[PDB]
This record gives C-alpha cells, structure tokens and sequence, in this order.
C-alpha cells in the first residue's frame, strides 16, 4: 500500500501528496508529479517555501531544510492551476499479475 509515518524524508513525501489530493479535491494521496512540475511549472504552482529553495524532491533537502518544510509546512500550499495533458488514464484497482 501507500503509507508513510516514520521518517522525514518520507514524511515529506507522505506530506507533499495530501497537499496534492487536498487540491485536486479528492479524498485520498496523490503521487505528486514531480517530472510533471519540474518539466513544466505550468500545472502545479509551489508556495510556501524557502528562500532560494525548490520543490524538487526532498530527498535532496538537507536533514534541516527536511525539517524545515516540515517545521513551515502549514505555509506549504500547492497552488493549482490546471491539470496536465498526455495519454494517461489508469484505471482504479490493483491486482497482482501472473504471468
């Protein structure tokens, strides 16, 4: 499954998606794509962060700026301002393939 409770590193990526979700409008944590936004920063706008500080992936963010985020995540907002566009649906349901 998706989960994501130890950890900072992780934790910020557990965080980072319910921010997404909580944009897209949904329920549930999104992948926040991050090839998407850094390819294009005309779909997901970040605000809420650092100064002189991306949103690339944290893994990269120092144990402090991981924290930091962390420390100033409720400034954190994702700024949606339109989907993507590309082939791709996925369907909702998973299963474990034999063969």
């Amino acid at each position: 499954g998706s989960s994501g409770s130890s950890g900072l590193r992780k934790a910020v990526e557990d965080y980072f998606c319910f921010c997404y979700g909580k944009a897209l409008g949904t329920t549930v944590m999104v992948p926040v794509p991050y090839e998407k936004m850094l390819r294009d920063q005309s779909a997901v706008v970040v605000q809420g962060l650092p100064e002189g500080v991306a949103f690339q992936h944290p893994e990269n963010y120092d144990l402090a700026t991981l924290k930091w985020i962390l420390e100033n995540k409720a400034g954190i907002s994702f700024i949606i301002n339109r989907p993507f566009l590309g082939p791709e649906s996925q369907l909702g349901g998973s299963g474990p393939s034999s063969g």
